[PDB]
């Protein structure tokens, strides 16, 4: 019995909205669990057609199950499967710009389907994501601590710009497993290095993520 294998096969599906733009992002990938990496390839489609109107980084970050955990530290995210695992995020950006996001994962045979529901409002019209200026999010440490049977992970995000210069985002999350995990970890760390690929509305995506201390 193996719930979840050495390589995984990844199935996205998104509804949502960003400064009044409705759109659905659809995708593909696969990944390696236990060593903390994943890619795939995603599809924007506006829902008047025509190319994304912001920087994709803004929905990017939107699969903790693919995170190289040293057995040191019990894994909450596989331990959260077959059952399920959902989690939810708030952004806050230092423009004023923010959004809202949340997602189900379930698992069937060795692929992770993956729905969400995005809502971004408040972001200035000339800011460097509706002006689709931001590169790729800084390599980070996100922090993650538990509670009363899920999990809390803060991290303050800085977005790459092309220019250079960082543009600032806080994240906060709340991992919540579908069923009673039976071992809860203690408090520790996850760092990320999410790079994307983009050619319009299409991008590309990879991930390496380790947890620490």
């Amino acid at each position: 019995v193996s719930v979840i294998k050495p390589e995984m096969k990844m199935r996205y599906y998104m509804d949502g909205s960003v400064n009044g733009h409705e759109f659905t992002i659809e995708g593909e990938g696969t990944g390696r669990p236990y060593e903390g990496h994943q890619e795939m390839t995603l599809r924007v489609t506006m829902a008047k057609g025509g190319p994304m109107p912001f920087a994709f980084d803004l929905v990017s970050h939107v699969h903790r199950p693919f995170t190289k955990y040293p057995e040191e530290i019990p894994d909450y995210f596989k331990q959260a499967f077959p059952e399920g695992l959902s989690w939810e995020r708030s952004l806050e950006f230092e423009d004023g710009g923010s959004a809202s996001v949340s997602a189900h994962i379930s698992l069937r045979g060795n692929t992770f389907y993956h729905k969400s529901k995005f809502t971004g409002v408040n972001f200035p019209a000339d800011g460097p994501i509706m002006q689709n200026q931001s590169v790729d999010w800084e390599p980070s440490t996100e922090k993650i601590t538990a509670s009363d049977g899920v999990l809390k992970g803060d991290v303050t995000m800085y977005l790459k710009l092309e220019g250079g210069g960082n543009h600032k985002c806080q994240f906060k999350t709340t991992y919540k497993a579908a069923k009673k995990i039976l071992k809860m970890p203690g408090s520790h760390y996850i760092s990320h290095r999410l790079v994307r690929k983009t050619e319009g509305n299409i991008t590309e995506l990879v991930e390496d993520a380790v947890a620490h201390s």
